[PDB]
């Protein structure tokens, strides 16, 4: 289609091996593989996402990345800095943080509440702005949290991000990852931008037991387990702090009416007794140190 056209007008124009040099492979995943690499000018280090157009296209939700990311820039965001195409590959560069995901962190270590009020606030900063600008992340969970050696937290993925409008304010596509989806997005009715303030709460759950409900089960399983449950229940629910318990409820309300949104989430008293950012750095430490 002309869809591979338009995406070829938004993109620049580039060796693109002519500016980013040092090349190192970091990641690999559904979204493509991720390099870090510098650009001569400098003395800014990038990281640079790779996907096979031609190899696993999609391809609707490929520009869709590109435009509303390169026009919604935020501190609790991965945010955008350029795109190239070359030959079958499409090339998105963007900022770049040291120091794991949050994932590494939640199945390695234990938080504590004041910890996981930090990420919480941070993780709800960039929501509120997310959702001030019609923008649904639709996948939010630990493995799209990165932490900053100085305890930053960003949310990154906008692969399957989408924009809402008046007119149409609700979706219906069946989108993202099944254990951290919300009720209303498993069983197809029309949602808005609380399924993300859902999987935050489910990435609390990570936070507290180590990974999200159902998770030993299979992701049809989970999404039947989802839509049958409801509002998951901890394991060990009086571990939690009555302040955390009444947060979670208000993240995990299955009355998308009841269910908090980014906005008011943050007023929250849960995350006053919110530690610095810098008490976050020891769990990535130890985080590394299981990995390895
Ligand atoms: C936790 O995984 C470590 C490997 N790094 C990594 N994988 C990524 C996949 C997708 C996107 C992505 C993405 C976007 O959707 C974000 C909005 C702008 C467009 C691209 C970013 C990834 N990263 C990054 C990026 C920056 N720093 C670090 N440490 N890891």
């Amino acid at each position: 289609e002309e869809i591979l056209e338009k995406l070829r007008s938004i993109v620049s124009v580039g060796d693109p091996k002519k500016k980013y040099t040092r090349f190192e492979k970091i990641g690999q995943g559904a979204s493509g593989t991720v390099y870090t690499a510098m650009d001569v000018a400098t003395g800014q280090e990038v990281a640079i996402k790779q996907m096979n157009l031609q190899q696993q296209p999609k391809k609707e939700l490929i520009i869709n990345e590109i435009l509303v990311m390169r026009e919604n820039k935020n501190p609790n965001i991965v945010n955008y800095l350029d795109s190239y195409l070359v030959g079958d590959e499409l090339w998105v560069v963007m900022e770049y943080l040291a120091g794991g995901s949050l994932t590494d962190v939640v199945t390695e270590t234990c938080m504590d509440e004041g910890q996981i009020a930090a990420v919480c606030r941070e993780c709800l900063q960039a929501l509120e702005f997310l959702h001030s600008n019609q923008v649904i992340h639709r996948n939010i969970k630990s493995d799209n949290i990165l932490l900053g050696m100085d305890g930053s937290v960003k949310l990154t993925d906008f692969g399957f991000c989408a924009q809402i409008t008046p007119e149409q304010s609700k979706r219906s596509e069946m989108v993202g990852t099944p254990y951290w989806m919300a009720p209303e997005v498993v069983t197809r009715k029309a949602y808005g931008p609380k399924v993300d303030i859902w999987s935050l709460g489910i990435m609390a759950i990570e936070m507290i037991e180590g990974e999200p409900p159902y998770l030993n089960e299979n992701p049809l399983r989970a999404l039947y387990l989802i839509a049958t449950n409801g509002t998951p229940e901890l394991q060990n629910p009086e571990k939690l702090s009555a302040i955390f318990r009444d947060f979670l409820n208000r993240c995990l309300e299955m009355d998308v009416e009841k269910r908090g949104s980014a906005k008011e989430l943050l007023q929250h008293q849960f995350l006053k007794i919110a530690k610095p950012l810098s008490s976050l750095t020891p769990l990535i430490a130890a985080a590394k140190e299981a990995t390895k």
